């Protein structure tokens, strides 16, 4: 039984944009996965921006974040992203990938509780070597695209070892697009520093099905998140998951 | 001033050969605005807007386990194509699947429905009529300003039901989201002939929430698109959402 099928025709979406990477899709109803590259789908990388999901979940479950309205005041330090130089709540911190807010969450969670929770989540290699407030950006943690799918499916089903409340709040914060045809929950691909790999992970909710996606790509000459989203959407449109 | 009348919004009703009221509430400033102070307080049958309290009560009482629970199609062909299939709470709200809400109301029953509407301080709290149709042809009445009060409690998880039930219904209400705003509504799609059509909900911005409740007299055709257009023309005029 092959729960993972390879479709090399999606490689054209990478080659036409002079890029190299993987797209992994999971059809929830059919319990079947699809990818352009099975080997790369299983290669583990630094989670970087995708770590906002487990970080926020742990912060809510432990009461570091009381609710999605609690204000995290700006520290007064001027940074190069204008949207970071203001107060935020969980929703806006996710919207604008406000790394200083997530660093504050990680410091409050602390090393021991962060490690215990990643082990409880079965999250990637569960290795958090590095500064407690930067290990997902320059430390020892690694996760593959197929492991991102397994983690996101548990989140979708409220099956992670954290409160149902924390899972519902994080899914609300992940909201990125909604129209009369579909909803996309993601808010995970923004790159805040130089990394070898960029990501885009999340899911597409349809009336009678959910399609999980996890993609990663090598750093190209100039393109980034916009391109990662474009290639993923080109694949979703090819598979008739979302309309053209 | 707490309440202000803005008659310039009447241009949006006149341009579309319509009559009605738009009520807006600025959460941060605790201030309300309307084109018609009298009509803002006039109470009407809630019709499609009743899916919000009906869903909340059904979830809190365990009639609906969660937003994924499947309500299987009974195999009976109905005259709204989207009703002739299985549904969950999300899609039943999306397609205003009256037979699903009727089954919720029959399970809730008269006594619990009345007690919960009293607990919610919902409109006139009068459920006179058939338990499975009173929000469509019975005694219940609610005004646009009362819709705002009810929605504000829901937004703040302040209704006398679990926080879980409130979070699930707010998820079901999701209708639009982009990089600028989120609209939670799913309350205006009507399949049954009524004297009044509605559109109620709210717009979430980065640092504020604007609640809205509008109603209009009905001539003919699929009025939802028109109700949404008038409301959005008002939101755009007040610079709440971009042009
Ligand atoms: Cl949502």
């Amino acid at each position: 039984a092959k729960e993972w099928q390879e479709n090399k025709s999606w490689n054209a979406h990478f080659t036409e944009h002079k890029s190299q990477g993987v797209v992994v899709l999971w059809n929830e109803n059919k319990q079947q996965g699809f990818t352009n590259n099975l080997k790369r789908a299983n290669q583990a990388f630094l989670p970087a921006s995708t770590f906002k999901i487990p970080n926020s979940l742990i912060a809510l479950d432990l009461g570091v974040v009381k609710d999605e309205h609690q204000v995290f005041k700006w520290d007064g330090q001027t940074r190069d992203i204008a949207t970071w130089n203001r107060d935020h709540n969980l929703i806006t911190a996710m919207k604008y990938s406000v790394v200083p807010v997530y660093q504050e969450f990680a410091r409050q969670i602390g090393e021991a509780r962060m490690s215990k929770m990643l082990h409880a989540f079965d999250y990637g290699n569960e290795d958090i070597s590095g500064n407690v407030d930067s290990f997902w950006l320059d430390g020892g943690i690694r996760i593959s695209a197929t492991e991102q799918i397994s983690f996101l499916r548990k989140l979708y089903h409220n099956k992670l070892h954290v409160s149902e409340r924390s899972q519902r709040i994080v899914k609300q914060a992940m909201l990125t697009e909604a129209n009369g045809d579909y909803i996309i929950r993601a808010k995970t691909g923004y790159s805040t520093r130089i990394e070898k790999i960029g990501w885009w992970v999340g899911w597409v909710e349809l009336d009678d099905n959910v399609w999980f996606f996890a993609m990663n790509m090598d750093m190209p000459t100039s393109d980034g998140l916009g391109l990662r989203q474009a290639i993923t959407k080109e694949v979703l449109k090819q598979e008739k998951i979302i309309p053209f």
